[PDB]
């Protein structure tokens, strides 16, 4: 079973997932002196229906908030896309201390956490399963989370975690629009990349927001107090789940700004 421990963690993933050492791996360090302003990039447009929010789940290495993805009620458009992308999930990554925890870095700076809002190409493909095997199948919005003031927009999410404390627990999570978590500016970087954990498929168009959102030290502690163990076992806190940055291998990061 893959994880983030020394034995099952990012450094070992290449043994069952050799794409780990591929040419389009994520995350990356965004060097602002090497980005290329692209005039053809349209603004990002999100239109999410809060009725598509379904369920929150403890998946052992992280937690996921899933959405109903049977129709186009909740869609991403614009940016580098011709196609509409259908929201299916959001989740976070964090680190063992405030010093690190983001997956993407900007000019070598590490943030405390990172929000991923994940979508699949419903213009071209008819399921997440089909879309995840395609170079153009997935679109993920990444938002860097900078330790500081408590973020009240996180409140429904953090309040839900006490019902999913241990691995495999799940609960209804309804009437939530995750566009409320995005920063006020949607200026972005984009590059072609991958899932940041197994199976590490090179199927993702990344959209990284230049503006951070806030999170308090105590809000991060709530993520780290989730348990990776099943109920009844010895408590094993979910201390971290961020992958180190990977080589660009000649990819261009483009800037909308
Ligand atoms: C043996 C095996 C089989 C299936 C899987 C598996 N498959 C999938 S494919 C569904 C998918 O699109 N996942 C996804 C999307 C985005 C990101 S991120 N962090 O934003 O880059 C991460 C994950 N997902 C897993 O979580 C998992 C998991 N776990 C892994 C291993
Ligand atoms: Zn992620």
């Amino acid at each position: 079973d893959w994880g983030y421990d020394d034995k099952n963690g990012p450094e070992q993933w290449s043994k069952l997932y050799p794409i780990a050492n591929g040419n389009n791996q994520s995350p990356v360090d965004i060097k602002t002196s090497e980005t290329k302003h692209d005039t053809s990039l349209k603004p990002i447009s999100v239109s999410y229906n809060p009725a598509t929010a379904k369920e929150i789940i403890n998946v052992g290495h992280s937690f996921h908030v899933n959405f109903e993805d049977n129709d186009n009620r909740s869609v991403l458009k614009g940016g580098p896309f011709s196609d509409s992308y259908r929201l299916f999930q959001f989740h976070f990554h964090w680190g063992s201390t405030n010093e690190h925890g983001s997956e993407h870095t900007v000019d070598g700076v590490k943030y405390s956490a990172e929000l991923h809002v994940a979508h699949w190409n419903s213009a071209k493909y008819s399921s997440l399963a089909e879309a995840a095997s395609k170079a153009d199948g997935l679109a993920v919005i990444g938002v860097l989370m900078k330790v500081g003031e408590a973020n009240p927009k996180l409140q429904k999410v953090l309040d839900a975690l006490q019902a999913i404390k241990t691995k495999g627990k799940r609960a209804p999570f309804t009437n939530f629009d995750p566009s409320t978590l995005l920063p006020s500016s949607l200026d972005f970087w984009t590059y072609p990349g991958s899932l940041t954990h197994p199976p590490l498929y090179e199927s993702v168009t990344w959209i990284i927001c230049k503006e951070s959102i806030s999170v308090s030290s105590e809000q991060l502690a709530q993520f780290r107090s989730l348990l990776s163990n099943v109920e009844g076992d010895n408590a094993v806190p979910m201390q971290h789940n961020n992958r180190p940055t990977q080589p660009l291998k000649g990819r261009t990061v483009r800037a909308s700004f």
